[PDB]
């Protein structure tokens, strides 16, 4: 019994990965349960208890529950490449902490377009924690929900072809959830 | 394997102190094991850096100090992020991201009394920052409060004073080093630059 508690920010990440590591579970015929009770008093992290508590964030506490789940995402189940990813989901963190991402929605986008220009994932060749994580903060301005933010697809194409892979890898794990799909359109009202 | 570890003006003390342990754990092995992949880390001086750290495999990557101690953690095995049940494992990690949060863009110098009051506080009912043994969470803090601790700059002598379970704590953390660090003369004399 692992229990988040998340305030004004959803989760998404960490849904995910706990989403994904249930339709494991459900294919491969003890198992571990991951709670996610909304409080009003968390301000915009998320905080998680065990069953003490601990303050964390999506982006971050997303990579604990891979390597208890072992989703596959950030821990793979040689190890130089493994470290290797894991310092370049670091550098997507990096890039993105303390950045306004509406204000500098621009210059991101120049760099995930140039870097998807010869690259089909963020990272690797294969889905990573890097592309879940980037493809929640570009939901918003690539989902085409938003009929103001349809600009950014068509200027950014190989974001678009990117972000339509990573949403259909994702469809078997997140469109049928119902609860993250409602924090995405309250997200983007 | 090769990686390369380039560092400006910082000089990496938690990932040498990290690669000094693996190394001697290697040196405990192969002594008493003799009937039956050793990997080699480079901390080369670049003057083209200026805060971070750039590591390079052997394509580069950018990472920080407090940071990449755990990718080496991962691939040594020194037992000090990674444990080598599984849900207290995670709850030390994301302890971990709190002291690394806790002291994420703040100035040391000008926060070093709310800084050490709380850290003298955890210290009173606790031996070691993390659980009852070394963690990587106390190693990180360590360096970081060396300079008012040490008691080599003259004017920071208040601070073991004031605050005596830091004190306390220091003295061990410095004491379970001393044979990883002591000898190093590398990083000793970087704790010397850095201190002036
Ligand atoms: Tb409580
Ligand atoms: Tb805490
Ligand atoms: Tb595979
Ligand atoms: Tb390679
Ligand atoms: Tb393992
Ligand atoms: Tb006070
Ligand atoms: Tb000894």
């Amino acid at each position: 019994k692992i229990n988040i508690y998340y305030g004004k920010n959803y989760p998404f990440l960490c849904r995910t990965v706990f989403n994904i590591y249930q339709n494991n579970i459900k294919k491969k015929t003890k198992e571990i349960c991951v709670n996610f009770i909304n409080d009003k008093t968390v301000v915009e992290d998320i905080k998680v208890e065990f069953v003490n508590s601990v303050t964390s964030s999506d982006k971050i506490f997303a990579i604990n529950l891979d390597f208890l789940l072992k989703t596959n995402l950030y821990y793979f189940t040689n190890i130089i490449t493994n470290v290797f990813f894991q310092a370049q989901y670091n550098e997507w963190i990096d890039f993105l902490r303390n950045k306004d991402i509406e204000k500098n929605i621009i210059p991101i986008c120049e760099h995930i377009n140039k870097h998807l220009y010869l690259n089909t994932f963020l990272s690797f060749h294969y889905l990573t924690l890097s592309d879940i994580y980037i493809y929640y903060e570009m939901h918003k301005y690539f989902s085409g929900n938003i009929t103001t933010n349809l600009k950014y697809p068509k200027q950014y194409k190989n974001i678009n072809r990117w972000f339509r892979l990573i949403k259909a890898l994702l469809h078997d794990h997140v469109a049928t959830d119902a609860e993250l799909i409602q924090n995405l359109k309250v997200k983007e009202k």
